[PDB]
């Protein structure tokens, strides 16, 4: 049992593929193999990602698995959606209901707008990024009307590398006519260490200011920097270190060869990498669900040209996409469950704050409950006040 | 498959349009297979080459016309056919003149149902009372809220 | 150390007690805000140094 399948990972995604192989190793069985087709594209050129996509059907493939990025993702979702083709992806979420899409990662916008709440912000600057869509950002701007909020959003995305320090002098410049204390960085874990960094160089890391670093992997970046400086950190993690699961995980992925294995000898793991180690394990589960359930799928490698007018959809698609989406396994990610449409339901992320000690989880998100903060109080605060006695005399 | 069908058959170039979802695409293929492509709909937010543009930049329009009636505080109806452009403009340049801009995405509005949406939406815009509006929508998303 | 209590920040004034002020990486406390002060004993600024 050959099972072909298509896998997009952008240059650069070593420890992501990495956590691709172990994935395709822990989940090997005699009853079916997987039969990855790696193709390194640039995810952001629309034009590359096509041909990558078309190569891959072609070839003729059962499902695909990588990334898209904000501008070539409204290809894949096209293509999948018209060629009945399921796609598997990391990435972030996507904007709506496109079928024939699985997503592993989780919807970040209601457990923000929980945490925001939490702190009771009122006001507060909002740096973001356009590279996942600015989803997060109509979302709390949705619900400063609401709220009542004053957010300060500021595209520190657009900002050219090649002299990018009299424009972070001039960003800190705007958010202290309004003496911003109350930072939200909605970047990837690259273009926060870039802030954080800068943050620090100019000193608003002291107590007084407070930051949420808005991103699944909270441990993923550089938080020693920041540590000891004063101010509080706040952040999520999707990875939690705590599951005897992921425990178990890191115990053999620490010890990995670096030199096989790219970035994978660490004691942690991006959000991304982990997501994609996750994603195996659906695509497993999906099509053993298939031969137990007696539906027969299998073709050749003479799918034709994805261009062919006009374009009929293999019917065999529709049963993979009711496999994927029917799948429901415990990963690092958490409880991994799916609705109709592909994205993910009945999850868990953590809410973490930067201590002195380093991180620690002070409760948790469900789509069901909201926030829920666990033990942690450090109860009490000297509440041992003064018994003053005295009597009754007018 | 428009444009690979309309390269086989060997033009010299394509006019036509696009949305702010196959926006991409066009500016991508165009730009390797060097096939020049005359649009009237929203300019590309940014420099794609083989790409000519009938329609002029209102961002800039915009922001003078608000300094003109001196606005400082306002909300901001938008809708995202056009790609959030003007959207950060207006937000950007919120920062540097010091607005209190009140954006809401009028566009993912439900069409079968929408008028406890509107209710919704003029009762956030009554918590600052507010009584200046931006409309960017497209010609018929106009009316709608005019209506 | 300073830099990471933070203690770099205006209302800080250190004085590098050596003739070599600029011999020393300062790019670091130079935008905290903390006032630095020292002594140079090469001028670079002499035809004869530069
Ligand atoms: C929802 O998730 C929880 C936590 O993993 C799990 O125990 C439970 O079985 C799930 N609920 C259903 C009905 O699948």
């Amino acid at each position: 049992n050959s099972i072909q399948i298509g896998g997009l990972f952008p240059r650069g995604a070593d420890q992501e593929y990495s956590a691709f192989r172990v994935g395709m190793v822990q989940f090997s069985t005699s009853e079916f193999r997987l039969t990855p087709h790696i193709d390194n594209l640039e995810v952001a050129n629309s034009f590359a990602v096509t041909n990558a996509f078309c190569s891959q059907f072609s070839r003729g493939v059962y499902a695909i698995f990588g990334f898209y990025d904000k501008k070539s993702v409204n290809t894949i979702t096209s293509f999948c959606g018209t060629l009945h083709v399921s796609f598997i992806t990391p990435s972030f979420p996507t904007d709506g209901t496109h079928p024939f899409v699985i997503q592993m990662r989780p919807d970040l916008k209601g457990a923000l707008l929980s945490l925001i709440e939490y702190y009771q912000w009122d006001k507060f600057a909002y740096l973001y990024d356009s590279d996942r869509g600015l989803s997060t950002l109509q979302a709390v701007l949705d619900s400063a009307a609401e709220k009542k909020w004053q957010v300060t959003a500021i595209n520190v995305g657009n900002i050219n590398n090649d002299k990018k320090d009299e424009t972070y002098r001039s960003l800190f410049q705007d958010l202290e006519l309004k003496k911003e204390r109350r930072v939200i960085l909605d970047c990837e874990r690259d273009k926060v260490n870039d802030i954080v960094d800068q943050v620090i160089t100019i000193g608003k890391h002291v107590k007084g200011y407070h930051y949420i670093i808005a991103n699944l992997g909270f441990t993923d970046g550089d938080l020693l920097k920041i540590q000891f400086g004063g101010a509080e950190v706040s952040g999520f993690q999707i990875v939690d270190y705590d599951d005897s699961l992921v425990s178990k995980f890191i115990e053999r992925w620490s010890t990995l060869e670096e030199k096989e294995y790219p970035g994978a000898h660490t004691a942690t793991i991006k959000y991304t990498s982990a997501l994609t180690y996750d994603a195996v394990q659906v695509m497993t589960e999906a099509f053993r669900n298939l031969r137990k359930q007696r539906i027969e799928i299998s073709r050749r490698g003479n799918a034709g040209d994805c261009l062919a007018n006009p374009a009929v959809p293999w019917g065999q698609g529709v049963e993979i996409e009711r496999a994927l989406k029917q799948v429901q396994v415990e990963g690092l990610s958490g409880n991994i469950k799916f609705d109709q449409n592909g994205k993910r339901i009945n999850y868990t992320i953590n809410i973490m704050e930067l201590k002195t000690n380093g991180p620690r989880k002070i409760g948790y998100w469900s789509e069901v409950d909201k926030m829920v903060l666990t033990e942690d109080d450090t109860s009490g605060l000297e509440q041992k006040t003064v018994v003053v006695t005295t009597i009754l005399e007018s």
